[PDB]
């Protein structure tokens, strides 16, 4: 989640 969300952002 940490990576996924920060990539999206
Ligand atoms: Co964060």
């Amino acid at each position: 989640l940490a990576e996924a969300l920060h990539a999206a952002l």
